[PDB]
């Protein structure tokens, strides 16, 4: 309780974007980081529909949008000619934002610093300890062995997590059977062709230069370690057919696979699990950091709330129940990507052409981009039957103030409170929610949802508490208020 | 030319469909059967909702389903919890009828006698001669070889299409490597559950009565020729992974894979080819012989029409250029399915997850009833642009009478002539329909389709050639007519 409030373990992209949530919640956050510099990542990168909407709700998405790259579309599986087509779902942002993750680390990392979190770089954390009142965590620093004591403790420590195993958490699932390669390396090759392609021996994607020089490699061959140019090339080499010639200079060389696991539990007691920590599997569709920065937002308004004391235990067993269910369809979704681009002419290219015109169909094509994009992600929670708005994403709706002027919902979340939206003309709503003033904002605005709606009680993550139509009560509200976000001021 | 009109190779189910079909068409249909007694099928069989409209406008359902049990539904690719849904398909027959292969067999048998087609049982066909009049078939008889001289031979005779060769008809497509067992043989053991499994080493289905006996047994592989019971038992034991003992006495055994290939050109002059001959895959969903008496049934009557000389050269190429791309894609959909019933836990199990899913939503159900009932086919042919029930199936349909009894064309479609419906009262296109008389039948009656037609101009095969609505003149159903039917009479 004495060192800080929160230590996060780990100050990868996942933990850095937990830090800053835990300082919009108004407490201490220490971020404590084994490596004294960030290490090499994949030099493209993704944030989905639903990653662009959270950073736009806590003011990020600005930062994250200049100089940035956009992508109004997506390929499924490595089918490129139905692709996701983000007109069919709902959203103010219908694009992915390629940020490279090297970057997105760096900006989450200036903004948790300028939050006044404290990151600690070459800290490793050894050791974990929990109580019924606190958890001490034992580190290894650049001056010796020491502990830190805080109210709870969160492994943001990926995939190898070490917060994870001390807890005894289980991380049931598969090992890997698909093995990848990817690479930033030269050619001297002039105008290889920019593409992806799928042979009877693996998957290839080749992105150089046409005047030669560094470009990027990525290798698939179906049934960790350190990486050579030798390697890269023999890879490429099977699945191609034909040799590629690369040289120095190197860039940067990885190996990857397709175990794929998932944090049993999200929470033991006072210590969490977010992001890698909690679910790992194959990148397709670049997904992982997605689901990992969206952990970290479900969570840190909620952990800040249990430390200040209106988050309810409730409260907090709600990231689990919310969260697990989602990763768990990333793996699943992921595995089932690998069959769809299995080598295999006999039988996966006709399953290709059948999946390539479903694509073509509204529904189907509308299924796949909002599994990718994250835009269907609901939450079930806190139920009394529910207002057909409950759990639902209203982080992108504008309202229409007094005098016509457009107020979105994401502005108003970036304060990191509960908001009430009145959008139809209840006072008695308003008024029921005084005694809630010092967590909760009330606004009034004009506009029409669908399905409709008067009322929208919007948690700082920017889903759906609670929602009234006209036969909604003051009553029902003060109950919804109580068990959401703690018992009346005064 | 003086033999017969046309010689049929192969009684198989195909040409005893066809031998009728040309029956039906008035002109004469030899059928030479290679072997004296019919052979063993599968004891299992399935005629889908096509075919069985199909059965009905020849006035041959009936038979077909006395004593038959029906499917109210199907499951897909071995999956069995959201089945293919027959309500969301239009059609008076909503079922799959379970007739045995043995017993489709011997009814189209029977029908082809009955309608005066001759069927030699021991002759095969060894030799084929074509010119520019006639073809001269060789054959080896019970009293020696003797020659058969016709206007058109059509080979109906299976997957090792004697016919085909001899024609030069190229069979491109893949060789199998998925390798299947079947049989009706024996267990002494009681209670063995009556289902289908999939294992990470195969599918395997067993049906044997809960007191033991006579029962059904398939069994499939993932990467030709005698098959005894020891075989049969060992692959089970592998698939199943534990043995199960299998005695005489052994009633029926076979092996199959799913080698998939489709003849390159139907016509080759006066020789043609139907059924197996002209496509051959795995047998998944039961489509087969669906697609081969559909065949047969979209060739006789133009082939009869060419024969009697009202069918043009033109009319007989549509065979080709009408029926090749459906079991085009009817080989495509068999892999595919192979696809989704790979064993492996580790991507196919998760993508088998989805398909689930899909499949409990309307538009991908009907998508996959639709290809694998045969209700979604419909044909471009002879585009003048083209009504909306241009190639649309009308077989289906009921018309009002003027006394408001019920005139299913269905019925009208038994006498195997184009009819002229006159669904909206045009005493202009019944008259324009007079010329050609000799040929097309006329019949007025109520009914409102979708979308909106005043007549239709109905092919013997249940397919609509040209549809018109009110501005559609006199003029162009006389052009309709000559074009599909042949020059007006006198
Ligand atoms: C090739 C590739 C491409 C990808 N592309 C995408 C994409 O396009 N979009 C997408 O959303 N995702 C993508 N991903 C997935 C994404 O990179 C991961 O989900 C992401 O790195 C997870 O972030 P994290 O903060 O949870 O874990 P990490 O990035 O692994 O950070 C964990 C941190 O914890 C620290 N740590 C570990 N142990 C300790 C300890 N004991 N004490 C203190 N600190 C410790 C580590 O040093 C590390 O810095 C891709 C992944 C790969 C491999
Ligand atoms: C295990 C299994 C289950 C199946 N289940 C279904 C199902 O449920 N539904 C479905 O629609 N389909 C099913 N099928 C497919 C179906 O059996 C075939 O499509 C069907 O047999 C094709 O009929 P055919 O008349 O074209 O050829 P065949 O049945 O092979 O008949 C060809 C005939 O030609 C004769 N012949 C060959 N050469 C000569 C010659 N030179 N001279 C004279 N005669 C010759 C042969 O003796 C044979 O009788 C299944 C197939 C298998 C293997």
């Amino acid at each position: 309780a004495l060192t800080t409030d929160v230590v996060v373990v780990g100050g990868g992209p996942v933990g850095l974007m937990l830090a800053g949530e835990l300082r919009a919640g108004g407490v201490g956050a220490l971020v404590l980081e084994k490596l004294v510099e960030p290490v090499g990542h994949d030099r493209a990168g993704a944030l989905h529909i639903r990653t662009v909407e959270t950073l736009d709700l806590r003011g990020l998405l600005d930062r994250f949008l200049e100089g940035t790259q956009v992508a109004k579309g997506l390929p499924f599986a490595g089918i490129f000619t139905q692709g996701l087509d983000f007109g069919l779902v709902d959203t103010r942002h219908p694009y992915t934002a390629l940020v490279p993750q090297s970057r997105t680390e760096a900006l989450l990392a200036e903004h948790a610093r300028e939050a006044g979190a404290e990151i600690r770089r070459g800290h490793e954390v050894t050791g974990l300890r929990q109580d019924a009142e606190a958890v001490e965590v034992t580190v290894a620093g650049p001056s010796g062995p020491y502990r830190v004591r805080a109210r709870y403790a969160v492994g943001c420590d990926g995939g190898r997590s070490t917060v994870r195993r001390l807890a005894g958490i289980g991380f049931p699932g598969t090992e890997a059977t698909v093995r990848a390669l990817i690479g930033y390396v030269t050619t001297p090759e002039r105008e290889v062709p920019r593409r992806w392609e799928r042979t009877p021996d693996g998957i290839l994607v080749l992105a150089f230069p046409p005047e030669g020089g560094l470009g990027r490699v990525v290798v698939i061959e179906y049934t960790e370690g350190p990486v050579t140019l030798e390697d890269l090339g023999a890879a490429v080499a099977r699945v191609r057919g034909t040799p590629l010639t690369l040289t120095e200079p190197v860039s940067w060389l990885s190996r990857f696979g397709d175990a794929s696991r998932q944090a049993k539990r999200y929470r033991s007691g006072r210590v969490l699990l977010a992001g890698d920590a909690a679910h790992v599997h194959f990148p397709i569709g670049g997904q992982g950091l997605n689901t990992g920065l969206q952990d970290a937002v479900n969570l840190g308004w909620k952990l800040a709330a249990r430390v200040r004391g209106w988050g309810s235990e409730e409260l907090l067993d709600t990231y689990h129940d919310e969260r697990h269910p989602v990763a768990e369809r990333v793996l699943l979704n992921t595995r089932a990507q690998l069959a769809l681009m299995r080598p295999d002419e006999q039988h996966t290219t006709p399953l290709r052409g059948f999946v390539e015109e479903l694509l073509g169909t509204d529904e189907v094509n509308r299924y796949f981009t909002g599994m990718i994009t994250g835009t269907d992600v609901r939450y079930a929670t806190f139920a009394p039957r529910p207002h057909p708005w409950a759990g639902r994403f209203a982080g992108g709706l504008v309202l229409s103030g007094p005098s016509g002027e457009p107020v979105p919902v994401a502005e108003l979340l970036r304060s990191a409170r509960p908001l009430l939206l009145d959008l139809a003309g209840r006072a008695d709503l308003r008024e029921a929610t005084r005694p809630w003033s010092d967590r909760v904002s009330v606004v009034a605005g004009e506009a029409t949802v669908e399905p409709p709606a008067q009322a929208l009680l919007v948690r700082p993550d920017g889903y759906v508490a609670w929602a009234g139509s006209p036969a909604a009560t003051a009553d029902e509200l003060r109950a919804s208020l109580a068990r959401w976000f703690g018992p009346p001021a005064n």
